RNA sequence: AUUGAAAGUUCUGUUUCGAAGAAAACCCGCCUCAGAUU
């Protein structure tokens, strides 16, 4: 298993509108990262043909774990869900297993926008490395999944949904997944949660919790 | 190339006209640069 850290900085904030008012989403979700990732291999072209209909040129990168966190206190706006965080920082974790670490090294310095066109993103540094897997319990920051437990105070968890992969191709709608997100709600911020995480991996002095 | 892809809430308008801070009142009533020199 191979990790990799990112440091984006924001422009002046994404935007994610949910599905089925437009209200928007608090983080961007892994569905975003994902592709987010892969742009720079596929810069050009914007349909491939999955063999049977064509869903997007991102369905290779299915089998990617990814998360994220911000590091500042952000304002969410409905004037159209928005967060404005102009000057931010946003912290992005990789874990992966099927490339070398020279490939995530190089598609990590490739990523110029999270969510729509608007929103810009610059990348300020990378780090590649190694994880150690374990099951005790960590302090985390990077939202998880709901079906993960938890044994802190229940003070900040905001439950949200996401959609799977299967959404990747149009025409469909992806299945939902509960999620939980240790945030604020106003104004935007991260906090630290205690899990007992049945596999967590440690990468460089941050425990990541996947399930 | 990401619930992503595709879009302007934009066009037209005076705060304008008129009305004296004006009239009355003393700085003025007393005092030496003086005595000695080739």
């Amino acid at each position: 298993m191979i990790y990799s850290k990112v440091f984006l900085k924001l422009h002046w904030g994404f935007s994610v509108v949910k599905p089925l008012a437009k209200p928007g989403f608090y983080l961007p979700p892994p569905t975003t990262l994902i592709g987010a990732l892969s742009y720079g291999k596929f810069r050009g072209v914007d349909n491939i043909n999955l063999g049977n209909v064509y869903g997007s040129p991102a369905y290779n990168f299915r089998n990617i774990m990814a998360t994220a966190r911000l590091e500042s206190e952000g304002v969410y706006t409905e004037d159209t869900g928005k967060v404005y965080i102009p000057n931010g920082r946003l912290v992005v974790v990789y874990v992966t297993d099927s490339i070398s670490k020279e490939e995530l090294e190089k598609l990590c310095w490739s990523i110029t926008r999270i969510g729509c066109k608007e929103c810009l993103a610059s990348v300020e540094n990378v780090e590649v490395g190694e994880a150690k897997k374990v099951s005790g319990r960590v302090k985390t920051r990077y939202y998880f999944r709901d079906t993960v437990k938890v044994v802190g105070r229940k003070e900040f968890l905001e439950y949200v949904t996401f959609w799977e992969e299967n959404g990747y191709i149009w025409g469909k709608e992806g299945s939902p997944v509960r999620y939980i997100l240790p945030i604020t709600t106003y104004p935007l911020a991260s906090k630290e949660v205690e899990v007992e995480a049945k596999e967590a991996y440690e990468v460089g002095g941050e425990y990541v919790v996947f399930s």
